[PDB]
């Protein structure tokens, strides 16, 4: 037991002992993405390891939105980190602090969630509409084993009851899931944000930063790295490391990287660790503009190869094929962002998210969800401005389409085929804007930039135990996997959460790091956290309101109330309004 | 009792007296096979004699893979005759060293084991899908005496449910077994391999060499040999010995040759140690290219026109003609060995293996078997280079065909009759490569050597006792037979221990070296090696799941457990995951 | 997994690498016993540390015979040891050429077992006489595990009819068994010599060296390790050393010595291994001559306070005082050993061991067993002479008493307030010499020294899991236990073996030397060595003599027969010769 979970303000606050041989320990990282800083970070500070040391190979040489960046408060690991890196913002505070300041002075809540027949807020919004049998399966699926579900997709544990509510309206946009995806990283997901049903169609639980994740945390990880004399190298295209498995060990002994077009070797011993992003989502990812489509792709980059690579030395490196391969045609791929300061556009979206844009604080709550869209078309505007020398009369909406390969509503080709225009010219169609002077607000009022990413949708394809290797695989003395394409215990990937734990995973198990990671929060297991679930779920709705109509549960409801009649139990039943 | 067998470290490290009279002692050893040479190098180390008296009679005068070359841990034997011998790779070390040290630093193990439909992984790889008649009869031909299968094929033990299994499948292109084949050597080769079982399927249990056998043990025994000045005469062909059988003993009296092509007689005493090795199974080899096949031919070689003429002379040196005629024409006949250095072959290779071949590790971790090949082809890439001058960046793969007279799949033509690029041609088929690309692939990107051995299926031709003389025949002073064709106790033949197993019973029994030999393995005997047996022939399953259908073993497994409950029997249960 | 059992010739040659980080690691070894000293042979030749780093521990600074030491082949980690270790009597050999070349031409067989009524051999010497509640108590011990022996004594498992039959005689004499001793240790003792059960009563499978094992073993040793430069500190007192118990790990930083009177400190770091041998079985041991007593005692000696100083430190380092404390009175205490040169006492033991103890070969072939003595009194005369410097006319028996508290035959006094001469009395009176010429023949005609071990039962105390501290205990970096009180798998204390296993487990898991430990030999899993011992202990008698008096087992016995006829079990069962 190289590691040990813990919770509480005893491991919280407390700091570890320098551990043992690390003045002789240096550590290269493949990568500079959130994962790849973080590890970084705990390195520095929790390993005490000094800058020189660590080794940043990035791949590129020294107004696009990558949203759905949604945090929450119990990403105990991204507090952890985002505590001792200083902000860039405000002088004698953190992240953290920035972060906390902000979020308790304008909450974020969401006054319209979905639209439908072009404008008109949805008549249900609000209530989930999850039938007996929909719940049933919801519990179904958080009551199976984890072994038991792989490669199972979403289809196969759900039914037609599911489909047809709001709730999987929410939960398909919010997190961008497809009825193709693995069941065992939903299960996770309901299990994970268990506590926040009741804010989960308004975004009241939903907290985000003052501009994109770039600037707000991997900039000042950057910066906090940099002054500590961090080493970053550029032009290092990593091909292959290799790895000797022995029945007893395995040492990464030597990386093959191109530095700077001539391929050359750096050696490694047992004390130099090496940290590897396997796999990435925005690899391979061609752009567009406002008057041409962005080119669909599908070749493998430099994270994808250097997995194919390392996989092949070893069965428990993980599966990348189970991910970066046959993903389906209709999974999400184009997602837009269009930049405008059109009044007439912005007077439309304050029409219907009830806030001003341009007021500097939270417009929309969150992403706006088209119902009757072909595309499934979901748009999201944050704070503007989510940019720094942007304007302050102009805003930045992020748009993205779940399918991808059907024709849409008002333009009859599918969200790969379409230009940036195009995509704006759909998207206006559906706020409720004539079809008159639909045409020229797109084409001259508004820039859109397309993205198309192959592999945004490469983390909830369905998997088995394995595909994913372990942070630490067994017996691995130098070498560590972080991202979201590493396997750890009880948490959900795509979110910032997912990459710092792994990189704090890793950190804290090759130094040996005595300080308990701080676990996955206990609100599947909290008595108190499932009764509000439940109370939640079912729209509000009492345990006498809930079996009004089943008999079977009407006798077994009547018999409980008189065995927790006048008892603490009882007390918990009425004070979660379930009784 | 001239021998007796021994297990443990204390017979293993012990070195025996020098035996009795030795100093007046010759020896001549027909042949430089790896039996032959064996011989030679327990003469120079166990029995303490000089180089000087020790003659090797090689009827020779002073790219090609003979592929199956499998080793495995429990080569007692063989492990006790490469510890003396010097390596050729490494300094002060010896062959078990590095063959130790190779074996645990890049264990082998095969991540794809059988495809079909031109590239598809099977469906059922890694089961056994053994029904409980299969299972029956399996335990069935092991709980048969060897003396009641004299001259009984495989298909009078096994029914249609063995052979549609995939246990039969990985077993039949492991050892290259024919349905027409000796029960007596499949039954001694399900007893020696049970505790391998378990390691079957995936190639977990089997050792490999960094080389072709010829450079990784012929080699260096060659070289042990030459500087102890064993004397090795060459052009030295071996007509017959003539052997005077009185009712009391048997000598060996003289030993026609023909020294390089003047026949000549050498004498013998009753001290002048003779060692043959009867038979051969690389005897009348024809060779092809690229362009032409293999010759077909059944003509009798030196090693079988001796062992001809030695069985005319008693009735106890054994039956050549039970091997060397015979032979069904659908046998095993035709191996070929195909090197490239094409990118796309290499590819192909690697996307089905999932291993790349140039890395210079395990590669395919053993044979992938073809299943829906006529030809019941199997191709292997062991640990590229298999040879010395060979370039790094060529492959060298090792493909044969067990069903012979059979026409193929792309090519309507047996095996026989194909040259070198239409085995190559077939071979590119199963690998899922297209149709158009095929042709020029094989005849021009690739090169491969085919080959007919017309005696590679003789050591599994049915046979009775008495077939196969006695390692040293009864009543014999000065005659020993060795190799494969050898009868000893309890042992596998076509596998290097088996070889060097009659080597060293042959050198102890004439010699009277008081020193045990290794016995075979107890894996048969042992309790706990059964119970993991059971569990894994029936695909993982407890003795409820077993017997979950059968009322009869159901009735008999509840006794069983109400007898054994609470016991150490209960832990055996436990602890082997069979309870 | 620190360390992995092994067994047959892979792992027995098999040389493994260096070991990492060696060159900058240290050895700090307490005491110079059996134990003591094969570490530091593992240390120079597996764990390949250099001498100059290794240092030995002695409280003391720079005839008696310890008998009881007898030998068998399957000693496998002995014989592991004892191979590298060159000898001191012949040229180019090791200890264990010797001793294979001794026990070969001169096999070691008892003429006469247990004599009784002043000489007389015991009628039914050589059968066991077990009933057949005896044997199925015998199996009932053996099929129950071990943790549910925790605390039980002998007695506790065994009824009337066991203690009356010849086995016990045997077994209690052997390895000097108590009836209120650990049962667990006596199950670890039938499950490992029951291949040894044929050879039990003629000593056919014991196996003696030369001389004691001082000079046998302990003096090989010393030799070899004084060549490699290994530091031997004398007039070196442990009391303490101490350890720092974290959650994670366990260091040892300091020990507390008393060198040459003054009490002073060496610092230890990770890096620095100390291996204790806890406890002492020779610790406190008065002496006596032959005309008083050895003065009984139980002050506890520098071996036991350091146990004890350990326990207090930790809970999982074991409880010295279930060994050291509260040993009955009735236990064996007293030790003789007897020196003359005498002709009719020779010629009294020529005439029931029934050779000539001058004659320079195996004399008694082990012990000869007193049953009419109230003092259980057994005595041995090995390969005279046992000595290097003692004259060739004079022989040395060895005489211990399992009852300490009773009065003897001949002297009406208990073993420990008898004198020299008086052990020999009562010892002369049981060989039948005359009781007129009994009385000058000891105070005149021979020497005899008593010894007084308080704790020489004590590794056969009732004890449970966690008594004895495991070889490494759970999470402990530097802190390793050997000897007879160090808890491992399956293997017997009181024996050379025991000693040389926990010193290779101690080496191999500290240093983590990758080769495989010689497992413990699995004649309790073997069916061959099973089906022997059921031959044997019920008085060599086939399936149909066993089971011809039960109704219950002969309809068992029928359908056994009727299922396995004419199959490989019946040829095992007539093999056997059960059948």
């Amino acid at each position: 037991s190289h590691m040990y979970y813990s919770y509480g303000n005893y491991e919280a606050f407390a700091r570890p002992k320098k551990p043992e041989n690390v003045e002789n320990k240096s550590a290269y990282l493949i990568g500079s993405g959130l994962a790849s800083l973080a590890a970084a970070c705990f390195l520095i500070r929790d390993g005490q390891m000094e800058g020189s040391k660590i080794h940043i190979l990035e791949e590129l040489p020294k107004y696009v939105v990558r949203g759905g960046r949604e945090m929450e408060n119990h990403f105990e690991c991204l507090w952890d980190l985002f505590r001792s890196i200083p902000s860039l913002e405000i002088d004698n505070a953190s992240v953290l602090d920035e972060f906390y300041w902000l979020n308790k002075e304008d909450p974020n809540y969401s006054r319209c969630r979905v639209i439908e027949k072009q404008g008109q807020r949805l008549v249900t919004d609000g209530d989930f509409t999850l039938t007996k049998t929909a719940i049933k399966e919801i519990l179904d699926l958080c009551l199976t084993n984890e072994e038991d579900l792989d490669d199972v997709k979403i289809t196969d544990v759900f039914s037609d009851d599911f489909f047809n509510s709001n709730f999987w309206i929410y939960w398909k946009t919010m997190f961008a899931f497809e009825p193709w995806h693995s069941a065992m990283e939903m299960r996770r997901y309901l299990m994970r944000f268990v506590h926040h049903i009741s804010g989960l169609a308004d975004f009241s639980a939903l907290k985000f930063t003052k501009y994109n994740q770039y600037e707000s945390l991997v900039l000042p990880m950057v910066e906090y790295l940099k002054s500590h004399g961090v080493q970053f190298e550029y032009d290092v295209k990593v091909e292959d490391i290799k790895i000797d498995v022995t029945t007893s060990q395995k040492i990464a002994r030597e990386i093959l990287i191109d530095r700077n077009g001539n391929a050359e070797s750096i050696k490694l011993t047992i004390n130099d660790l090496v940290f590897v992003t396997n796999g990435s989502i925005t690899e391979s990812s061609t752009y567009g503009d406002n008057d041409t489509p962005a080119p669909p792709t599908d070749e493998l980059g430099g994270s994808w190869t250097l997995w194919k690579n390392l996989a092949r030395q070893s069965p428990e490196f993980g599966n990348p094929d189970k991910f970066c391969q046959n993903i389906p045609k209709k999974s999400w791929f184009v997602s837009a962002t269009s930049t405008t300061n059109n009044k007439e556009i912005i007077d439309t979206i304050e029409s219907i998210c009830k806030r001003d844009p341009l007021a500097g604080k939270t417009v929309t709550g969150g992403i706006i969800t088209i119902n009757d869209s072909a595309w499934q078309m979901s748009f999201t505007i944050n704070r503007q401005q989510q940019f720094k020398d942007q304007p302050e009369n102009e805003i930045s909406t992020w748009i993205y389409a779940l399918y991808s390969d059907v024709n849409g509503d008002y333009i009859k080709k599918p969200i790969t085929e379409c230009s940036g225009n195009e995509i704006c010219q759909e998207w206006l169609y559906h706020l409720g804007v004539s079809t008159d002077k639909i045409e020229d607000l797109a084409k001259h009022a508004s820039n859109t930039i397309p993205v198309y990413m192959p592999y945004i949708t490469s983390y909830f394809m369905t998997r088995a135990i394995g595909d994913r290797p372990l942070v630490v695989p067994h017996q691995s003395q130098n070498l560590a996997f972080i991202g979201n394409f590493a396997e750890t215990e009880r948490d959900t990937v795509f979110t910032t959460e997912y990459s710092v734990r792994t990189a704090m995973e890793a950190v804290y198990q090759l130094l040996n790091i005595d300080r308990g990671i701080p676990e996955v929060i206990n609100s599947p297991f909290d008595l108190r956290v499932l009764m509000d679930a439940i109370y939640e779920l079912n729209d509000h709705q009492d345990l006498r309101e809930i079996t009004k109509d089943s008999k079977m549960q009407k006798l077994a409801l009547a018999g409980f109330l008189k065995k927790i009649k006048g008892t603490y139990i009882e007390s918990l039943l009425k004070e979660h309004k379930l009784l």
